[PDB]
């Protein structure tokens, strides 16, 4: 039994450029609503999406054959660190932050993960606040309720 | 357990039981006047309501943080079928009907929706007329004017 | 048996190789072209970017006719299409002047003919050339090792 985890995030192409990302979490597929482009994946690109303006997210149910190859998600956000494509992600007092100079237009849609490989949030954008850059994200509390958090003067990515 | 859609109808409690429902439509919260009890949502339960005896409806503007996530309504009511918590609702000859045995005390305030998810009416009560049971409701016409219809010998739910 | 690794054709040349290991088809992600086998060439692959690989579950009527792999990498000699390979310090090495563009995808086997790693690239380090590979540990976990300044093949 060879367990090779496959990509669960996919670049959204626009004018031949990576304008953001989509990902599959909990049998669903998500993409930031403010981000335009075509998912670099035929199968997923064809799926019709329901829109949730409140969360700047569009989503669709992933095909049956993919139901088992998606990110698991959790509400557990103890203060400490997590990871995302660019590296270390800090979580403290309800805000996710990354190092100054990391993160810019194009990262919208990237997931944030705990050490157990579980998704704790999806990035929508950010803003530099001194030595750190605070992120705008979609998260989830214990009840499964989706919550969107956006920092002061945030910039959509 | 991911919840992407917000609730739009909320039960009204009275002595531990559900006595009726309130719902958010067009940025406003509606509640049947004849129904007493506390809305099971602290923010909505505290809003000061404006009364309109004629329509047996109480209402108040929803706080902006919820204005966007409320039902869309319409005056379009072509003869045919609609839906509500209990199932198929028929609309013919200017009145809504449901099968016998469906609809009772506790259903006042529930909305009836069209296939596009828009609210066409709010239930205030009903009366059995044989194989079918006729509903009392408040609807909306062209001018956006609220209109109330009550079958013969109706009884408030 | 005998054909478990196939060439990946591009513009008429062999840009690399694909192989079936443990009921799965493997193909380097940085290698473009079509597998030299309609059956494998027809399967839809999933991307495994962290490992620079693309794979697909081979059909059932084939799972038994594919390479058998192992995590067992005891210091010693191994083999591949170009000859001897040495495993020492969690690193696979080949003699200098051996291995280059077109080898990505080739498997390395133990004395029992079991795959122990798939070649992704390599970088010369004097008399020996260090290989970048994809392998497995004592837990069935797929791993990717890449030497410094490793050029893709």
């Amino acid at each position: 039994v060879m367990k090779l985890e496959s990509d669960k995030t996919f670049p959204i192409m626009l004018e031949g450029k990576i304008n953001g990302y989509a990902c599959v979490v909990g049998g669903k597929l998500f993409r930031p609503m403010h981000v335009e482009g075509k998912i670099d994946n035929d199968v997923l690109a064809a799926l019709k999406t329901k829109k949730a303006s409140k969360y700047d997210l569009e989503y669709a149910d992933v095909p049956q054959n993919m139901r088992a190859d998606t990110f698991k998600y959790t509400h557990e956000k103890p203060q400490g660190y997590y990871s995302w494509h660019h590296g270390a992600v800090q979580y403290e007092n309800g805000r996710f932050t990354v190092p100054k100079g990391v993160g810019a237009k194009g990262d919208s849609g990237r997931p944030i993960l705990d050490n157990q490989g579980r998704v704790v949030a999806i990035v929508l954008g950010g803003v530099n606040e001194g030595s750190r850059t605070a992120l705008s994200v979609v998260m989830w509390n214990e009840k499964g309720v989706t919550v969107k958090y956006t920092p002061e003067n945030c910039e959509q990515w």
